[PDB]
């Protein structure tokens, strides 16, 4: 459907407004939907490594600073690559803990927001997972409740997956993280290329990319197309587009 | 010659350790006290035996597993500055998945603040606002208890510095973040091996280090050898190693 993203929330100055030009886009679309949403800290590689789930290698723009780039949520609808009669819905988000933002609670509301229109879930992080990482996830899990499928992501991960001893898979070090979401996955992902060839990382060729990461991408692409579900509602509704329509301004008006 | 442990921690029972405390009473010269503290797994150990000048010391470990426990003790000559002893102070991570015990982590955090001349917080790739919000806490916290120079460090650094079109110094980018510690200052530091070779770091000769990593840590530690000052006490009281015992035992008990 569409080739390019558009932004879906704007935020400017910290108020989240719907985007008529995507709910628009988003109503015309009969079909059920799959929907991918990535949260995670900013400038941590979220819209790059979205722009692999739609096998494009540009959408989502990337940038090379300090500073945020991406502001809202971002949709981009497109054919399911496996799956005949079925969209692909792409969620690309605002990273949270923006210094030049300061503003947790407009974190929280992205955060949440994210969380509500998604049946699979891509938490992003980087390195390791991190006690606070899985605290604020917790929380806004909390408030979501009162007002999905989980994806862990592992950026540019080189500890060594052993535990006591033991070596264990990314989804054994995900599972012994959580104990004191039914469908929990974790993948794992080196660092895409040499530090200074990071930057352009976009414009680069499988071939210049670390081999490794080439494959981690492409195996966390394959399992969301094969394993990511429609996404459904209370009371055995498939949600197609018009239906995820009015869940946004639910939760939208509902949130501010 | 070997760091000890100072406040023990088994089962999260904060615990001098008297060995290293009656070692603090027999040094009597002034003392520099530098303290680090960051989310576990996130090389603090590594950068603190650089500072004492010496491949080993404080012990590393390269596995997702935290590894440092409590807060340990390296008492070394000044390099430069004579009859003053330099005091090394390297802290159990935060943020560790298996500790279920956040309480725990902000006292660690609390003791290294209160104990510390010159504060070293280690972060990786950016400034976020999670960082800033933690150590705005944690100072507000050890001021009731009371009822120091901050040196951010910015590991596996690779985003460019521009913000607004212009270029930053670190210490810019830092100001930047912290805009709406009196003394500041910030540093970066590249992926220190250029393969992800990293679990055997300790191990290397600065020939095999990337280079600027090296260039960057010997300026890292020439700033603390210059800049950090013998810990003052309200009145300019000086604090000599038997001075700093006792407020060891305050503050452990005032955090108790
Ligand atoms: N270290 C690292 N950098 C990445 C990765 N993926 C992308 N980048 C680079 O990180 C910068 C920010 O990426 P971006 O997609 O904008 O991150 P976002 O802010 O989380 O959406 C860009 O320069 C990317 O080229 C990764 O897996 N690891
Ligand atoms: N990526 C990266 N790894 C590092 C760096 N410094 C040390 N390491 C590796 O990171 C692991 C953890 O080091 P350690 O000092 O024990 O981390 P700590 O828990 O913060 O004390 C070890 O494998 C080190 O060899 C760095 O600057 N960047
Ligand atoms: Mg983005
Ligand atoms: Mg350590």
């Amino acid at each position: 459907h569409m080739s390019d993203p558009m932004c879906l929330i704007e935020n400017f100055n910290e108020q989240l407004k719907v985007n008529q030009e995507a709910l628009e886009i988003l109503s015309a679309i009969t079909q059920p939907v799959v929907v991918v949403a990535i949260v995670g800290l900013y400038r941590t590689g979220k819209s790059y490594l979205m722009n692999k789930l739609a096998g494009k290698n540009k959408g989502f723009s990337v940038a090379s600073t300090v500073q945020s780039h991406t502001k809202g949520i971002w949709i981009w609808c497109v054919p399911h690559p496996n799956w005949p009669n079925h969209t692909l819905v792409l969620l690309d988000t605002e990273g949270l803990g923006d210094v030049e933002k300061a503003d947790n609670k407009n974190d929280i509301q992205i955060f949440a927001l994210a969380l509500l229109l998604s049946s699979t879930f891509v938490y992003n992080t980087v390195n390791k997972i991190d006690q606070g990482a899985i605290d604020l996830l917790h929380n806004v899990t909390e408030l979501t409740d009162l007002l999905p499928d989980l994806v862990w992501t592992l950026r540019d991960f080189c500890l060594g997956l052993e535990i006591d001893g033991q070596l264990v898979t990314p989804d054994e070090y995900l599972e012994n993280s959580l104990r004191p979401f039914p469908k929990k996955k974790c993948f794992i992902f080196d660092l895409p290329a040499h530090q200074k060839k990071l930057a352009q990382l976009e414009t680069l060729p499988d071939d210049e990319l670390e081999p490794e990461f080439v494959q981690q991408v492409t195996e966390f692409c394959s399992y969301i197309f094969s394993h990511s579900m429609t996404k459904t509602l209370p009371g055995g509704i498939m949600v197609n587009g018009s239906r995820l329509k009015n869940l946004v301004l639910t939760y939208v008006n509902a949130i501010s």
